[PDB]
């Protein structure tokens, strides 16, 4: 039993065995493929809330077993006691506690297993901030500020994740309500349009409704909305000297800087769920650095986002009569050129989509040579511009779900009964 | 049971019931997705009976005659034939219906809003390669229509025992030749180098130029394939120029206007039509992104970037991206100027979203392959990018088949 993937530029074939260790459903069947569904499956590893012992322990025994095999100590003295130790905690607390090394292993391996991440060649170079001692929203704000400041590192960005206490009964969850630590506000206008970032309108309204005083500009950094041990969330303002921002200019078009555009330097995903041996860390903000397309193809150019193509085209003097002039395509390129050139000018880490995609091909090779496989989601790996002129477009990929993992989770306002 | 797909740009939600009617593999398992795998002797009497029943039932349902007197007589007729002859023959009505639906069911095709407007040429009376050449010439002339292209397919005799297959050995009816040089370089189209060697061996005397139309290699009834030169007056060609860069014409570039796919298999009710060339018209990016800029292809980015004085030292200047756009602008401007039918990728994807919605309304779903529907450039600024799509295999369908020089056992000398 194998499966081969082939790269149709280079004719390199790769033999995948790692997929035999797949645990969760992808959503597909032999009669239907769901590889372009956003959230295809709802196959979770334990039931919704406080699991019984025979539900939680088998997941724990798997993770510990996997960790001790990783370090060539399977069945060793330490491993056997660790099993017995996790049994006692589950028996007396209906949960258990990860060792500091187990916690680091798991975070790095959830990144490694993130089939959608084009960036995983860095997976083992992740800094882990243990914040499992935290108890309040103020403490969360302290931990998050240190995260942001370490990771920003004056622009030489560093990957980090900060791990808050795990879910216990489902009522005492820790949650960052922000989807990223640094996003811009979006404002519903009287004339029906949208000022700022339309993705965040709803979140911006919850902030205003929670007492935030909006500047009502186009690039207003949003407050943090931190929730600790299930209490009501609390607004904090990130100290601006911690929010690195790049003004976007263009190496050719001098008029570009007059579009009054900037973006933040640190992408810090903060609404996902980290799962390790059946433990669920509902607040695990992680951050690395941007691929240029993320800002310039999606953030600036989606219709339901900043939607700035029309403006950039006008200033370029393009025939916007019909689509066949390819005026969107042209403007779209000049933008991502401008974004790259600006980050590089301010010595802020950023990677282009040719470098990133090439990296990931190399990562694939490494993973197949040393691990027998590497899960990859072609729909998400291929950059959203210039797909076929990058090497991943011609790379076949197998997609399967390995644990530890990052998972989606409901937005907390759909589920939070206030006080 | 139902399934939902969402458009994350518009928030439209469609409900797929049609997926229940599929019964072929996708290659995916319940624990592994093969969505990006490119490609994941003949049927006995027993295997053919149900296949034919499914198709006949579907046809008669389609014309609001299910369970009718004509329906049951046709079904009993098909049975007599499989009993007697171990195969059966489609009526003309069923052949048209089947060929139209295989296009409709082609999950990888973004042009399916046009599916019901398809001209079917019945060529099941054909017996020789000369016969095939005649049929293909009439296909090309009808489809090209002086630049106002019309979709058509020509269907040759179905498979029998596998020993008497009809095959077009060309992958398209009109492609340019490729020639490896002693110094390793390549003249013409690198994609076709192998097929070029085969033709040259079979006796074709090549011009050894950059845009030589390859000869047809036609196999009828399991015999050795035979060479024919498509009459040059039937090959409509477009010289590629750019509306702003006057230096572009000096690249010497041209393309053929008629995409005519000939290496595939058409399956209707268990019958396999191993030779079924079909044609429509181009999306610009097929020539412009893939045919010129793929590195295993004509590979003209560097030359275009040079003439643009682009900074080609570092990727992050995005010279490849910038050059690719201009080449695609030229392709579209060239065809539109010569009034040859073509569709740009924005128009194409827009129409496909419209077609998908209509198909969910009146048919209960529409199988689609995101990995193929999204254009190979500027993906996220076309609406299919944000459109969730279910993939499953309806039949009749088009199908891959092995290249005939891998399996043909030669006859002469
Ligand atoms: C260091 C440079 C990194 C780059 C360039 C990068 C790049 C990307 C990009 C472009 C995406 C697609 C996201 C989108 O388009 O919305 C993605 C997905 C993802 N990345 Fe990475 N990433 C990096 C670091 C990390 C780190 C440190 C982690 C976790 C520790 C991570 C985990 C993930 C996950 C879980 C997803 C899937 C998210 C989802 O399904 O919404 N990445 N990555
Ligand atoms: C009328 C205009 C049409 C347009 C603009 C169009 C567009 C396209 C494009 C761009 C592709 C991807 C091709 C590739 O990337 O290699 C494709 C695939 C395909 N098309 Fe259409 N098409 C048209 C008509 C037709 C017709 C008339 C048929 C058959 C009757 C057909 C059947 C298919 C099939 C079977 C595929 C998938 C091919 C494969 O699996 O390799 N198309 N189409
Ligand atoms: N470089 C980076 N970037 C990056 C990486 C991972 C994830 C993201 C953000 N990804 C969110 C995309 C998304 C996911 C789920 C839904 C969704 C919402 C509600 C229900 C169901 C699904 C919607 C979206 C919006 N497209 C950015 C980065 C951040 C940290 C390290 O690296
Ligand atoms: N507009 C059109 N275009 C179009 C439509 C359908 C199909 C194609 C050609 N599609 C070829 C892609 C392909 C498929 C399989 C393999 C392959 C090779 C070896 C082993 C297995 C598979 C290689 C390729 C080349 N990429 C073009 C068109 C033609 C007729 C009407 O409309
Ligand atoms: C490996 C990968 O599936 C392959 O390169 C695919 C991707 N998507 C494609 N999409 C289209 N339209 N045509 C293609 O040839 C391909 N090739
Ligand atoms: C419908 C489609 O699956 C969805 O819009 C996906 C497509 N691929 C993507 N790829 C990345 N990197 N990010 C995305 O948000 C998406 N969106
Ligand atoms: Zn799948």
């Amino acid at each position: 039993r194998f499966l081969k993937v082939k790269n149709w530029e280079t004719e390199v074939v790769l033999t995948d065995t790692l997929h035999l260790k797949s645990t969760l459903e992808t959503g597909c069947t032999e009669y239907i493929c769901m590889g372009s569904i956003m959230h295809p499956s709802q196959h979770a590893r334990r039931p919704e809330d406080v699991a019984t012992k025979d539900q939680l322990f088998p997941l724990a025994k798997e993770f510990i077993d996997q960790y001790y095999s990783s370090i060539k100590r399977f069945g060793s003295k330490a491993h056997m006691e660790r099993l017995e130790e996790v049994n006692k905690e589950i028996d007396t607390t209906s949960t258990y506690q990860l060792k500091d090394t187990e916690l680091i292993y798991g975070a790095k391996h959830a990144w490694r297993n993130a089939s959608r991440c084009v960036g995983r060649i860095q997976w083992s170079k992740l800094q882990v901030f243990d914040a499992r001692d935290c108890t309040t929203a103020h403490g969360m704000f302290n931990y998050i500020c240190n995260h942001v400041k370490y990771a920003t590192n004056k622009g030489n960005l560093r990957s980090a994740i900060t791990i808050f206490p795990q879910r216990t009964d489902g009522k005492h969850d820790f949650r960052v309500w922000n989807s990223q630590l640094i996003r811009y506000a979006g404002y519903k206008q009287p004339d029906g349009s949208t000022l700022g970032d339309p993705a965040n309108v709803q979140f911006t309204e919850i902030c205003i409704q929670q007492g935030w005083k909006p500047p009502r500009g186009r690039f207003d950094v949003l407050p943090l909305l931190l929730q600790a041990n299930g209490n009501d969330p609390e607004l904090f303002q990130i100290p601006p000297e911690l929010v690195l921002e790049v003004p976007i200019r263009h190496p050719k078009f001098e008029w570009f800087k007059d579009l009054g555009l900037k973006w933040y330097g640190l992408p810090a995903v903060s609404n996902m769920l980290l799962e390790i041996g059946g433990l669920e860390f509902s607040a695990c903000p992680f951050s690395g650095w941007y691929m240029g397309t993320e800002i310039g193809v999606r953030d600036y150019c989606d219709n339901s986002r900043y939607n700035i193509l029309e403006e950039v085209a006008k200033k370029m003097n393009l025939d916007m009569r019909k689509t066949s002039s390819l005026w969107k395509d042209q403007a779209l390129v000049e933008i991502n050129i401008a974004v790259l050139y600006s980050f590089q000018s301010d010595k802020v880490t950023i990677v282009d989509h040719h470098s990133a995609t090439e990296s990931f091909i190399k990562h694939m090779e490494n993973e197949y040579r040393c691990r027998g496989g590497c899960p990859a989601d072609w729909v998400w790996i291929v950059p959203p511009m210039s797909g076929s002129i990058t090497p991943v477009f011609h790379q076949e990929m197998l997609n399967y779900r390995l644990t530890p993992s990052f998972e989606y989770q409901p937005d907390p306002w759909n589920t939070h009964v206030w006080k």
